[PDB]
């Protein structure tokens, strides 16, 4: 019950924490209120996108390189399925994304392998979009899809492997915090660390009060939809590629058929306003759930729009900026804090989890995260 770091939530970043930690032999806990990976925090749905070329910020490319690394170095380590080299589709109405200018920004800065696109070339490329001759893109060949759910259990079963414990089912209520060490308390018992990393994904929102933090936080309910599609386009076998696109009534995000699963979309600029203890986890619930990714469907990629094949509900937590929270506690420097990952966070979380393993051992990390500070003024009302 004494450990040298503790994780609080096992999932995403956690996990990934608990992998690095244990490869350097530091004895760990995590503890979560599931048995991750599950279908009630941020990390199902199957599939994630990862780009490189970043439309939310040119200064993520740096870790979302390493994090791709990251990635094909776990693929060599485990029997599960972690990586697909999709390629990543990004588009909208020339002049009038700011998501795409971004993007061709950040390609450019870190000199990052795309193709450039416009119009009808889009549509001849890959048969199955229809876009408007006033629309232009940005391809990236070289990224693609990770299998989330994957990724989470490989580093689970490759960290036990290694000594590190995970406490399932089991909910940290409040926490103990001193100068010389970390205490949690749970139903099934307390705990006692010299570190502490927290990483509850949306119940962020709720908890992080108990360690004297006043963080705007607000968990949003987001579903996706799988579709009966023209396996003959929309198939990852003939190079669909995955997408993530802006249109006039905001953005859009989607995955290729896997194995006939059919398309995947989703609709990111909009979602409910939720708290995650009292979420509806079932799809179709809203008629928005199904209704706003057929709106698109039958718009721009009209081979997939048949029967829905399956529905999930997934949370995003999002800070007022968008950005995420990778930072000590500014009173607890045996606290790391990571929060706030506002819906694309999981692309990263394998160079996260290296990121938060070097603050909980050293107190500092060699990556530059100046940009994910807990003081910066933008987090704040
Ligand atoms: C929901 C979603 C997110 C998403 C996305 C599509 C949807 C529908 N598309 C993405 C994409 O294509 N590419 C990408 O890079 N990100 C994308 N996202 C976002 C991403 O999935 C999230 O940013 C990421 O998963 C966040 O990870 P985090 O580690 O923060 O969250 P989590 O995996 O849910 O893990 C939190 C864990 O904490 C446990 N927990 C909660 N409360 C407690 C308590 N009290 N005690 C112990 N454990 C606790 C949870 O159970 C969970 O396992
Ligand atoms: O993180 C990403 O790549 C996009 C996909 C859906 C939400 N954010
Ligand atoms: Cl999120």
């Amino acid at each position: 019950t004494h450990f040298d770091v503790i994780v609080v939530g096992a999932g995403s970043m956690g996990m990934a924490a608990g992998y690095q930690l244990a490869k350097q032999g530091v004895k760990t806990l995590l503890v979560d209120a599931f048995d991750p990976p599950h279908t009630n925090g941020s990390h199902h749905g199957d599939t994630r996108i990862i780009r490189h070329a970043y439309g939310e910020g040119r200064e993520y490319v740096p870790l979302a390189l390493r994090s791709q690394e990251l990635w094909y170095e776990l693929e060599k380590e485990t029997h599960h399925k972690i990586f697909t080299k999709t390629g990543v589709l990004v588009f909208g109405p020339k002049g009038e994304s700011a998501f795409v200018a971004e993007t061709m920004e950040a390609a450019k800065e870190h000199s990052l392998t795309v193709d450039l696109l416009e119009g009808d070339e889009i549509n001849k490329r890959w048969p199955g979009i229809t876009v408007p001759e006033n629309y232009n893109a940005i391809f990236e060949p070289n990224s693609g899809v990770l299998f989330s759910e994957n990724c989470i259990r490989a580093y689970r079963e490759l960290a036990e492997a290694r000594g590190a414990k995970v406490l399932t089912h089991t909910r940290v209520e409040d926490f103990d915090i001193s100068p010389d060490s970390v205490k949690i308390e749970t139903a099934n018992g307390s705990y006692t660390a010299d570190k502490l990393i927290v990483s509850m994904g949306a119940w962020n929102s709720k908890l992080l009060s108990k360690l004297n933090l006043d963080i705007p936080l607000q968990p949003y309910r987001q579903v996706v939809g799988f579709f009966e599609s023209d396996e003959s386009k929309y198939s990852n076998d003939i190079d669909f590629p995955g997408f993530m696109v802006e249109v006039p009534n905001g953005i859009y995000y989607g995955f290729p058929s896997f194995g006939g699963c059919g398309l995947k979309l989703g609709y990111h600029t909009f979602g409910q306003k939720i708290d995650p203890d009292t979420i509806n986890r079932e799809f179709g619930v809203y008629p928005e759930d199904e209704s706003n990714l057929r709106a698109f469907l039958e718009e721009y990629m009209p081979g997939a729009n048949g029967e829905l094949k399956r529905g999930a509900v997934c949370m995003y937590t999002k800070t007022l900026d968008e950005h995420f929270i990778i930072d000590l506690h500014p009173e607890h420097s045996n606290v790391v804090i990571a929060a706030g990952f506002s819906g694309h966070g999981f692309k990263f979380s394998s160079g996260v989890g290296e990121v938060l393993s070097q603050l909980a051992l050293t107190g500092k990390t060699e990556h530059d995260i100046s940009i994910f500070s807990i003081n910066r003024p933008a987090l704040k009302e």
